[PDB]
């Protein structure tokens, strides 16, 4: 389901979300980012010592029902006075997040982001996304916010109002009052949601961004439609033009073996098998997972080069694998194509001998230069297992790792190498 | 059940035993041997061309159900003219013999016992067996012959007459006629009986005996009891003084492995599992067994090599073991004391220096000669996987056996030695 | 868990309770009742148009989860136009609720609250109920309103505020203040938080109530705290005293033989089973149930007639268990006591006389008259099945049960009799 | 397999047939009967008080394997002097013998054969059988007596020898030698076969047999081929011609209801079960069993009427199936035919009113008088539980049993009746 094994789309903090939609000029609460309980207090006493709503900045799936270190549930919380606003961020700021989606290894709770407390009176769902049945981004709207969402949309179709949008002529205000009224607006505020997609829009195609969803969009005891929550989903190819969205990526949420990755252009999947790989593109990535689970094993965190990458960059990837202990049978996998095998062969050859890579590397090199790579592997020399079968090449992973892990029962030691 | 590991008592074919009770005087009916259907045909013309019995000269427990490859039933027929014996004797000599003691590698048929067919009247055992009960020879009788006799004996246990014997004075003539008498011979055969059981025992006394048993000791007809039956165990430690008998030995009915096993004085014990071993003493080889079984492994193929053995002899060994193609992983697990261990190792570092021995040695030395063995091995510097612990080391060996076995299904190679 | 088996305590519908805290002065929304969509818009154009809620009156334990015949999900609904105010009534009123409790016999909703819809600020739980523990009424106060309390009572006990209160010298307003200001009230209205509760339990002492349950007590976005529910469980045997409340009984919401059952004074139990009974005081019926499930049985619908109930009251039982299908074997099992046995006697000799009582009556009569209940047995003549011990009177009714299943099969008919 | 439940071909004792084959001149060791130890002495002594054979007179499938109450393997002993003929025969006469045929209602041995010894030199298979296949008898002969014929028949078809004999011609002494010829005589006895065959056939064809089985005709050890087993299996039908044969049936070996019903015609089975029947014709009987079995009940004992009975037999049995108290539920199940129907319904009437039958009766009465039948069945008034559908009456009467076996268990009585 998803995408997940191709690539990672940047995720920010829910304060640098809500920053971005205060200078574009989307109505919005007042909010501000707290790194220490002190300027928690300072905030607090200025949007007036009561009402106040405290938020914890932490990537994952479940922030509402996640648990700290510290023993609190949830990671929103209702203060009425700057004191206890400090005594509940002095246990969210430094404090270690307990969620389904991490399980054991949650994310830590850096900053929070102290907002001011407004109570809706109706609560619609929006959403401007880039999609491929429509071509192009589309307006998704729905009187049916605070809730999720995809229940009411399989069991209510008709209720989720979607409406494409033509970039050349980019987006017209009468588009987005038709979009109000049929979602239910009341007259008299009609105009203020018009604009608030107008520039939600705006914002949308300048940044590059790929999915901005408002959940919920509910107008106030007093009208003036103001967003609760900004999910932005950006567009990881969009790196080299939006520098200042990128730079402020938060690195603490992901392993460090995800930001080394990152640093050199290596796609870097993390599984709970006993046997890496090293595998070019995602679709044969996915083979290879099917195919050791076929076997009876189970891949422990396999990477993916990319096209054209150099040397150094397989180099740096068999560091990446050798360094989680986990992992006990190599295979890398690569077929050839865009990625020249003969620098992989260089690289598989470079980064046995200087790490000293003891474990059974089950090296299958194909493709637009396998004499190249073949004849390097046999002039070096070493244990470079080689196999040129997919089903073979899986079977004998397989069984390398396991025969691995029960020499490591024995305590004994073994060294492999191709049949004579 | 039985000894079965220690030592393979001497069983003489039929034909043997009953020359043996030929020239001792024993009351017997005439028999000769036959190899081909030429003689069969002038020994049943020769015992008139009529009443003739004959028997397959095969040794296993299963003879009278077994099975020939020309689809015959039993080993025992009656035939009532020579062609007719002719017939059967060519689907008797030359074929291979299949009974559930064998299952599938049965032993071949060499020769037939031609006899002449007797009428019994009454069915009598008789057993002359040394025993550590009464601390000698004892006379057991009963009249329950032609019938298995240990349930008999189980459900009748008054019916089993035993009497013992002193060996100084020898055996009375008067303790003869209170046996025939306890089992209820008639009053006017006794002497007979007497004279058969006196010939007996002095058969037993000279030829080095263990157990002659005569099941059944019929009454004829017409008197003169005649014994049908003549198994005789010998004993193995009397080979150096009864020449004439163990030269007589037929080799045919073990495997070659055993006949050369024999030829060096190494005792041999085949299995069915895949995990070779070479033991000192019976009981370290169950011991061994049994731990090998406690880790899922199964012994394929033992030795035990004495006491004082030469170097040659476990070069021999070795040579026995690898002969083999079932073993996967051998262990020596010899501890000290008559075998000198030093010469173990000096044996171990030949052997596999010679026949280029592969497979996982997992040795396990000790006793009388630790540091002499211990150098050696170093000093040879091979994959001679060291080991001193019991536990440890059938551990070692059941993985390594799997290890083996799982690199032979990925189809790789692999090599051994002990953690740096 | 719970009683369930002792009285079904009276409760009310939600608007029969909200207007009595309306009387009593208590601060409260205002709301009122519907029982068409006429009026539904009539109040809806009355509060102003706009910012209106909807609630369902049926007594049942989920209510938000519920859903009705016509498709709607929930008892409440948030209506802001009276004409959509009607459309919303229209699919409640004259329809069948189906919940959890329920399963399939889901109540049907008669009426519905009109009410403003306020914005909550803080939620807190409050509660006076009559306790065994504190000898007395406990007001029971909390800052977890909203949510369901069992949970944060387990998980956080320092939490949940609870404080006695001494009859004789009433409630006192400093004991108020105490509550208000150990919950956490804002100190410019724990002021109207005393007042509220005095006057709460004012009508806590006046209608003769057991628990009164505001959950949640919310102070408003302006202050003056509102009570949002006023859950009431009264006192069942305050029915002689206290006529106007009792008098307002729902009687829809249960089943017409409940109706029955209490216009006579006879406690009724339906279940799922189908061996129907007769039995004197709860403790002996949780027996009858227990011994019953023992034998492998299950009861089906059982009574409890009370002390002294006339002959009537047992005829009217009779009737009312035989009224049900599902039964098939009738045992009454009272033991004597206050109970008169000889009247059950005459009770079940005019029963099986009168409405033909075909299935079997395994009777098992005790206590303070046996002579005369028995003696009447005998001289009516019938199939009355005496017996005389609690095991074996289950062990026969079970196996009479599964004797008629069993008849009713086979298509044949079977009459049963006392073995002579 | 085989016919059991169409009648029970009459089976002599040993010593009867042995007689029989005596009178008839053929060849056959001595014998003689024996009721008490002493003319069993007064035999042996007769014999030559040594060589002698103890055969028991037991009609069971076990003979060889059966057990005495005293402690006695198997039924045939072989005793050298009087003394020990009278100890064995003391623990024979008076006993009970146990084989895996009775199980545990094993029968008696009244009677003991006392025979003289002789050795066998080849045992012969023979037998006279009467025969579909060859539309009359069939002399069967073979080599390969003394031993099971079933298995050397399937396993080799060719050594059983078959030949078929033209009644109206009678045999021919030419057949007879040709028998013995192929299945292998000595050229010197075959005169003595053929005439031993033609003894045996006019006896076949005499006394109205069917089966004469010789097993094993053997050749003694000086010629003169004499007879050992002489099993006769006769014919029922031949009662009414063959008056000295029948007359000496042995009724000891059957239950005294076997004895009971064959006084006055009727087939009577008895069974493992608990649901008594009353079937018209075997076919009906086998049905009857059947469709019992399909819904879990297993008839009890059942019995066959033939065909035009008197009302006086069908009183007789329900005598007898009432006899039997294992029996629960009794149906008669008989369809019209030869058997007229009203009768039948006379005799249940008769029979339920004596006997006082209160098991229910579950008739199924059809065919050539219906209205005879049921106008009797109305006219009598009583629990006659009419049905006319064979599976609906086999569920009745299946779930009657189940239903009295239950009430039985309640310690309660039940009347069934037709529903109105």
């Amino acid at each position: 389901e998803n995408l997940y094994f191709q690539s990672m789309n940047l995720s920010l903090h829910e304060y640098m979300s809500m920053e971005l939609l205060q200078e574009a000029g989307v109505s919005v609460p007042k909010g501000y980012v707290a790194k220490s309980p002190d300027e928690a207090y300072a905030i607090a006493k200025k949007l007036g010592s009561k009402d106040v709503v405290i938020k914890a900045q932490v990537l994952a799936g479940g922030r509402g029902k996640g648990t700290f270190e510290s023993g609190l549930k949830g990671g929103v919380k209702i203060v009425f006075s700057p004191e206890e606003a400090k005594a509940v961020s002095s246990q969210m700021i430094g404090k270690k997040l307990f969620t389904k989606q991490t399980g054991e290894k949650g994310r830590i709770c850096n900053q929070v982001l102290v907002c001011e407390r407004k109570y809706p009176r109706r609560e619609y769902y929006f959403a401007i996304t880039m999609e491929r049945s429509f071509q192009g981004p589309v307006l998704i709207g729905s009187s049916h916010g605070g809730v999720n969402i995809e229940d009411v949309a399989a069991e209510s179709p008709e209720a989720i109002i979607k409406e494409p949008i033509d970039i050349e002529e980019g987006i017209k205000k009468e588009q987005a009052l038709q979009l109000a009224q049929k979602m239910g607006f009341p007259p008299n505020i009609v105009e203020s949601a018009a604009e608030n997609m107008v520039k939600l829009y705006s914002l949308f195609l300048k940044y590059d961004a790929t999915m901005i969803e408002i959940n919920p969009m509910v107008e106030d005891s007093d009208g003036a439609v103001l967003c609760m929550d900004a999910k932005i989903n950006f567009d990881s190819n969009s790196a080299y033009r939006q520098k200042k969205i990128f730079d402020l990526q938060d690195w603490t949420q992901e392993d460090e073996r995800d930001k080394d990755a990152a640093k050199a252009n290596l796609n870097y999947i993390g599984l709970d098998g006993n046997i890496g790989c090293l595998v070019n593109g995602a679709g044969l990535a996915m083979a290879t997972m099917d195919i050791i689970k076929l076997h009876g094993g189970t891949p422990a965190n396999f990477l993916d080069v990319g096209g054209g990458a150099t040397v150094h960059q397989v180099t740096e990837a068999f560091k990446l694998i050798t360094s989680d202990k986990k992992v006990l049978a190599i295979l890398v996998n690569i077929f050839g194509g865009i990625m020249r095998c003969d620098v992989i062969a260089q690289g598989i050859v470079m980064a046995v001998k200087d790490l000293e890579i003891k474990i059974p590397v089950v090296v299958r090199l194909q493709g637009t230069r396998v004499d190249d790579a073949k004849a390097l592997i046999a002039d070096s020399g070493l244990k470079i297992l080689a196999c040129d079968d997919l089903d073979e090449a899986a079977r004998m992973v397989v069984k390398l790792s396991e025969i691995v892990t029960l020499a490591k029962q024995a305590h004994v030691d073994v060294k492999f190498q191709l049949p004579i």
